[PDB]
Order: structure tokens, then sequence, then C-alpha cells
């Protein structure tokens, strides 16, 4: 008897869809977060979706399109500070949130989220982090 | 190829982009008066990152640490004017080594976002 897929767990692609775009709905008023991202996330927003579906168990969609994530190396460019890294886990939070995320599957998803925002990070912390 | 880097041609094709890319720039006058005089190092260290940013070895973060790349840019005056004119140069770097297609756009667009997360001054 087949387990869910994490994928399937948290509502499959209906879900993904929803908790994406009200992702970057709360990225995008975001004082920490919207100046380094494009101004249209509309691409962003879609390669994410794709992204968290492969991520989360469902089909490669993104690796098939796009190759190996290798995120950390893919946001090496970019100012990815301790503080950022909070605001994208605060917003994904707020977006998990609204979206109806919760119980095993929301602590499963965003214990993993946390992780690989860790991971992203590649700038140090301002004055008073120490 | 299931990398940007492996696509682009590999180490080899790092290698003649990133020469090319600053002889454009020794030879601009918005860019070669705010970079060493000897660019060797720069190139190096280019060659590193853009190996490691589009999933080669980790070349850059293995000797330097974390990337911190605005804050390495941030001693330098990046203004947006700079900031086209290093596009421009890289853009001609591509030209002469023949990328093109899709993986030239994926580079070009990732590196022009870049570029503007780099500027620090205005025009
Ligand atoms: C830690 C804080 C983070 C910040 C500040 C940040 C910022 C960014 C920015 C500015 C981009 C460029 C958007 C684009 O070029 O389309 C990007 C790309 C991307 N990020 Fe994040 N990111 C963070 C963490 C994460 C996390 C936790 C994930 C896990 C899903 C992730 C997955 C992605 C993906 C899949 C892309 C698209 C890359 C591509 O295929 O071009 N990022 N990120
Ligand atoms: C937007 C216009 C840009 C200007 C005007 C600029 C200028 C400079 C200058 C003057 C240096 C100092 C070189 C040295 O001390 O050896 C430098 C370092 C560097 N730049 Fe840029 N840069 C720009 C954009 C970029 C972009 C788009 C990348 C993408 C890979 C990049 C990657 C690097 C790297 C890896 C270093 C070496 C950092 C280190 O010392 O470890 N730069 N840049
Ligand atoms: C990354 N969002
Ligand atoms: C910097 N080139």
């Amino acid at each position: 008897k087949q387990p869910m897929t994490p994928f399937e767990a948290i509502g499959g692609e209906q879900c993904i869809e929803i908790l994406v775009d009200t992702f970057y709905s709360y990225v995008s008023k975001h004082p920490d977060l919207s100046p380094i991202f494009p101004d249209d996330l509309t691409e962003t927003a879609r390669k994410q979706k794709q992204f968290l579906t492969q991520y989360l168990g469902g089909p490669n969609l993104y690796t098939e399109e796009h190759g190996h994530p290798m995120l950390r190396a893919r946001h090496l460019p970019f100012e990815i500070t301790p503080k950022r890294a909070e605001a994208w886990l605060s917003c994904m939070e707020q977006a998990m949130d609204d979206t109806g995320v919760h119980g095993h599957i929301r602590e499963f998803v965003f214990e993993r989220l946390a992780l690989t925002a860790q991971h992203m990070v590649n700038t140090p912390n301002e004055t008073g982090e120490i």
C-alpha cells in the first residue's frame, strides 16, 4: 500500500500552485527580499513550482527542463545573508498558513526548506548577530 | 548535458571566455581604470567563480570562502553605466568564443541580473 509522496500529502499540483503564487506575493512585499529578485516574479514562480514539485517527490519537472538544481551554486551571485534566509522562511511560513498547510506534512516540508535555505547563505550577518 | 558548465563547453571554454572577456575589459574606458593594471589574478578568480556558478567543481569557495559577491564589489564605484560596460564586454567575449543558443541566453540573463545587483553608485 503506497504511502503518499510528500507532494501528494501536501495536496499535489493544485496546492503547490497556490502556495508558490502566495509565497512570491509575500516576497514581492518584503523589503529584505524584493530588491534582489527580478521585477517580474512570473518566471521565478514557474520555476519554483517545478522545483518544489520534484523536491517533494513529484515528477522531476525541474531537472527535466533546467538540469541539476545545485541550488547553492545557483544562488552564489546573490547576497543571501542569514537575515534574508530568515525573511525567506518567514514568507514561506505565512504562505503555508494562508494555503492551509499543517500537521506532519507542514513540519516535514518546512524543516527541509529551513535546511536548504541555510545552505544558500553566502554572506555574513550584519552587526548585532555576532 | 546536465550542467550549464558542461553545456557551455567546460573548462577549456571558460578559459578562452574569461581570457577574452578581460581583454575587452582592459580596453574599455569605463572599466579599465577601476580594475588592476594586471588582470591575471582577476581572470584566475573569475574562471573559478564562473566554473562553480555554472555547476562545475567548487573552485571558488574552496579557496576564497563565501562568495559574498556584492560585498567584494562595494569598494569599487559600480554605476549602472559600468554594469552596461561589463555586460557589453561579456557579450563580445561570448560572440568571440562561440557561445550561442539557449546556453548563451541562460548564462547572459543570469550575469545581467548579477551585474544589476553589483551596482552600488548612481550614474
Ligand atoms: C535563503 C534565502 C533565498 C534567497 C534570498 C533567494 C533568492 C533567489 C534569487 C534572487 C533568485 C533568482 C531568481 C531567478 O533568477 O529566476 C533565486 C532563484 C532560485 N531559487 Fe532562491 N533564494 C533563497 C532560497 C531558496 C530556497 C530555500 C529554495 C528552495 C526551493 C530556492 C530555490 C530557488 C530556485 C529553484 C531558483 C530558480 C533558479 C533557476 O533555475 O534559474 N531558493 N533565488
Ligand atoms: C557589474 C559590473 C562589474 C564590475 C564593474 C566589476 C568590477 C570588479 C572589480 C574592479 C573587481 C576587483 C578585481 C580584483 O581585485 O582582482 C572585481 C572582482 C570580482 N568580480 Fe566583478 N564586477 C562586475 C560584475 C561582476 C559579475 C556580473 C560577476 C559574476 C561572476 C563578477 C565576479 C567577480 C569575481 C568572482 C571577483 C573576484 C572576487 C575576489 O577577489 O575573490 N563581477 N569585480
Ligand atoms: C528563491 N526563491
Ligand atoms: C568582475 N569582473
